[PDB]
């Protein structure tokens, strides 16, 4: 058997699950998955049951998704309910802080204001705002209501203990926890702001649109962003307190059975989903409310496999609820993340030389590092421009740029003896790329190529090549050099990976190499002692210009594909100022006055440059870079980018 043991927290849910199980037997063959129904007393008991391998799946609210993640449960979200349109699936809501336009305060100025909450104990209206504000609350913070009552000068916190903490009901006397209170619920908390009772309303992103029809009235309101900035109310995706998943199915991190659960649920919706009008409806409960799933759901989406719980809830949500659960308050040391075995050792030397200012965490992949920076396990790392795009679309920001002397020049290099080649026709040639999705060796060359050919299936534009990161069966892996499972992989164990590796690929197999303007000079004329490069002469290679002509290697300024953005340090926005200081101070002490090659920082970097103007990824990379990368995503799967595109399309 291959059965999904579904968990029920009530006797009505168990009856739903049993009807579920029986109706599935009629639409799924013997080859497919079955339902079994485990009934426990509570969602926590279900979580412990799934972790103890006594059940397989349950669907939880976000707060319980957090509890399911913690040790020793270690559950992960696998399937998400969506709501509204099939064309526009709404999987998350946004907790926001609405304010009146031109009221003159930011998130870090909330103390002493007047607040409107949807209700004590609710997510958007209490748990998230108070969780994020927890360390700003006066001491003692137990009980929590007393601390909030001594933070906001007066509030409307429905369901709060107004007898003991009357400040919490100054704007709705009695703190009535019923719609009899005009300022209760999601509309009421907003009305508390509209009517002028309060200064800020902690609500969901859609309340403002549900209670104000005209946009003219909606331009009188703004949102507080966590960076102490405001934005308009329809920019909640860039100015919220937390992005919360509505209702998501969790499963064991190892031991699945994610594959089975999705197959079961996906076929369940195709047969008993919304508007299928069978005798059994998946999202209906003839007796009860929201049994197994929210009755308002319209279907299920499969959660991308890269996604863990901290990443799916988001950094701000996890921060807020962790503050509520544990209640621990203190630039700190900067946790730099490293990759290879050789790269972590350089960081250790840096850490002891920094005297505590720098610490070191490590991962196996750049994407694993990027993930650790999102959820707080790490703070900063230096990234290729293509990874800055990934990191930016995951909410990270560039802080400093590595300067090598505006940016460097991306070039296309050919062997001069082949005077046949020209930029105007490389169809059916042999290409050598640094890796897939990188600035010099992919995003700039293949971005330009997309405009002439109108697709990103470069496997059938070139004859063959080596572009590490491609699928191992691809023609763009046939010229690669790594052996075993190292063939075509984007790491050091593939000899044609990187700036120099791509050049070596041109020297030994390829017709054209896409690199940076320093590559060919750095590896010719005996400068590179390796046997493959020791006897090469820079004069034997030329650059392909956009003209259609060719020019010598040293004349890259007038024979360049484009100007490339240099590698940059990325971190999350709440650490931008701190990394900006500690690093620029470490740079003034260990700067322009690695053992292997290109460890932690590129080895041709003079200093880490101030940014100011270009402090976001679209501003740093540029309009045409992000536009080109947008086309190239149609043919390239970065599983980390797939997870971040699930939260922020
Ligand atoms: O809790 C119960 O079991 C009672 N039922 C109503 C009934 O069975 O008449 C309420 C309900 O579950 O909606
Ligand atoms: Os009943
Ligand atoms: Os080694
Ligand atoms: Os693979
Ligand atoms: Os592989
Ligand atoms: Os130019
Ligand atoms: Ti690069």
């Amino acid at each position: 058997d291959k059965t999904v043991r579904w968990c029920a927290v009530s006797e009505h849910e168990a009856t739903k699950c049993q009807s579920f199980r029986d109706h599935m037997k009629s639409v799924i063959p013997s080859d497919g998955p079955s339902v079994a129904c485990v009934k426990k007393a509570s969602y926590l008991d279900c979580i412990r049951a799934i972790a103890a391998n006594e059940a397989d799946a349950v669907t939880l609210d976000a707060g319980l998704v957090y509890d399911a993640y913690l040790a020793p449960n270690n559950l992960k979200p696998v399937v998400a309910e969506f709501y509204g349109s099939k064309e526009d699936p709404q999987t998350f809501y946004y907790a926001v802080a609405v304010v009146k336009k031109d009221s003159g305060f930011q998130m870090n100025q909330l103390r002493g204001k007047k607040s409107c909450h949807t209700g004590l104990g609710r997510s958007a209206g209490w748990n998230i705002p108070i969780g994020l504000l927890y360390c700003d609350l006066p001491e003692p913070r137990k009980p929590l209501e007393k601390a909030v009552a001594n933070f906001f000068s007066g509030s409307c916190a429905p369901c709060a203990d107004g007898t003991d903490f009357p400040q919490l009901c100054q704007l709705c006397p009695g703190c009535g926890c019923s719609t009899l209170n005009q300022y209760f619920g999601y509309s009421g908390a907003f009305k508390c702001l509209k009517d002028g009772a309060g200064d800020v309303a902690f609500v969901k992103h859609s309340t403002i649109f549900e209670n104000l029809a005209n946009k003219a009235d909606r331009d009188q309101y703004e949102l507080l962003c966590l960076d102490n900035t405001r934005k308009p109310v329809d920019e909640y995706k860039d100015c919220h307190l937390a992005q919360v998943p509505s209702h998501t199915v969790v499963a064991r991190s190892m031991g699945g059975k994610e594959d089975l659960i999705w197959e079961l649920l996906n076929q369940a919706q195709e047969h008993f989903g919304k508007d299928k009008s069978k005798e059994f409806q998946l999202f209906s409960s003839p007796h009860g409310k929201d049994l197994l799933f929210k009755d308002s759901a319209h279907g299920f989406l499969k959660v991308p496999p890269r996604m863990d719980a901290k990443m799916y809830l988001g950094y701000e949500y996890v921060t807020a609820i962790r503050n509520l659960r544990e209640g621990t308050c203190p630039c700190k040391p900067v946790k730099w993340c490293a990759l290879s075995h050789h790269e972590r050792l350089k960081c250790d030397e840096w850490s002891v030389n920094s005297v505590g200012k720098i610490e070191c965490v490590s991962a196996e992949t750049t994407e694993d590092c990027i993930a650790k920076i999102m959820n707080g396990e790490a703070d900063a790392m230096s990234l290729d421009g293509g990874f800055v795009y990934i990191a930016g679309k995951c909410g990270l920001v560039p802080v400093l740029a590595e300067n090598y002397n505006a940016g460097y020049f991306a070039v296309a290099v050919v062997k001069k003896s082949a005077s046949d080649l020209t930029w105007d026709n490389l169809k059916g040639k042999k290409s050598c790329h640094t890796a897939v999705g990188r600035t010099a060796g992919w995003n700039i060359p293949m971005g330009l190529l997309y405009n002439k050919i109108n697709h990103c299936r470069f496997d059938e534009f070139f004859s063959e090549g080596c572009a590490p990161g491609s699928k191992k069966d691809s023609s763009l892996c046939k010229l690669c050099m790594g052996s075993g499972l190292n063939l075509c992989e984007p790491n050091n164990k593939e000899g044609y990976y990187g700036y120099t590796g791509a050049f070596r690929c041109l020297v030994e197999k390829g017709d054209v190499a896409f690199v940076k303007h320093q590559t060919v000079p750095q590896n010719t004329g005996g400068k590179n002692p390796d046997p493959w490069a020791k006897n090469l002469n820079e004069k034997d290679y030329e650059l392909l210009c956009l003209d259609g002509t060719r020019k010598p290697v040293e004349e890259y300024a007038n024979c360049h594909l484009a100007r490339a953005p240099n590698h940059a340090v990325v971190t999350r926005k709440d650490k931008e100022a701190c990394v900006h200081k500690i690093l620029r101070q470490q740079q003034h002490l260990f700067g322009s006055n690695s053992e292997t090659k290109d460890l932690l920082f590129r080895d041709d970097t003079v200093c880490l440059a101030k940014l100011h103007d270009r402090n976001t990824y679209e501003k740093y990379l540029g309009e045409e870079y992000v536009k080109a990368v947008g086309n190239l995503r149609k043919c390239s799967t970065s599983s980390l980018l797939e997870a971040c595109t699930f939260r922020r399309p």
